[PDB]
């Protein structure tokens, strides 16, 4: 409700990604703006150590859920604001069907006026010609509702979500990838522990016309919904 006001507007946003995968180190760096308020996110993201070894879909849901619209009567649900300056971390395990796994540790917060979300990433035992190490998913994303519930503690209090992405093969099949998250606050201050609800996401892939680099031009939608 207080970190609430700090999203009125727009929002300025860097990612920082740093990853091992199966033992290849790479680094990826974006930015771009958040509007929370219609539940925008536009951000551009760079490979910074050469050569991305895995591809760009299976990275959008690791590079900010802070910016999803909460309709009114939903406000007191929205963990992620609540907790703000000062931010949450945020862990994932990403399980790919017949691959690999990635685990993932993010730090979510201001540093002055920007939103900053800043992780590391440990990928094993992915097959070396699997959809992953193997390059062979679609440039595109699909639809996906990320299912919140609240947890108290006796960690502090702070909320998991899972979720099934789906990704599109070039050979038309599909690649599912099962996300398990768990965010926890940095600060003391109060947060706010919601009902179960859910967040519909929606999201682009492209390009930049005029980059030679390789990279990923990401567009997501976020409404939080699943309560009357």
């Amino acid at each position: 409700s207080k970190g609430e006001e700090l999203f009125t507007g727009v929002v300025p946003i860097l990612v920082e990604l740093d990853g091992d995968v199966n033992g290849h180190k790479f680094s990826v760096r974006g930015e771009g703006e958040g509007d929370a308020t219609i539940g925008k996110l536009t951000l551009k993201f760079i490979c910074t150590t050469g050569k991305l070894p895995v591809p760009w879909p299976t990275l959008v849901t690791t590079l900010l859920q802070c910016f999803a619209r909460y309709p009114d009567h939903m406000k007191q649900h929205d963990f992620f604001k609540s907790a703000m300056p000062e931010g949450y971390v945020q862990e994932r395990t990403i399980s790919f069907k017949d691959d690999g796994k990635y685990k993932t540790r993010a730090v979510v917060k201001f540093e002055g006026d920007t939103l900053v979300n800043r992780i590391e990433l440990k990928g094993t035992d992915f097959k070396e010609d699997g959809n992953i190490l193997g390059h062979k998913l679609e440039y595109n994303f699909n639809s996906h509702n990320v299912y919140i519930t609240a947890t108290r503690g006796t960690q502090k209090n702070g909320i998991k979500a899972n979720f099934t992405v789906r990704h599109n093969v070039e050979d038309g099949s599909v690649q599912l990838a099962d996300h398990y998250q768990q965010n926890t606050p940095i600060g003391d201050g109060p947060v706010l522990l919601p009902d179960n609800h859910y967040l519909s996401y929606q999201t682009v892939l492209s390009k930049d016309p005029n980059e030679k680099r390789d990279h990923m031009v990401l567009l997501e939608f976020v409404t939080a919904a699943g309560i009357t």
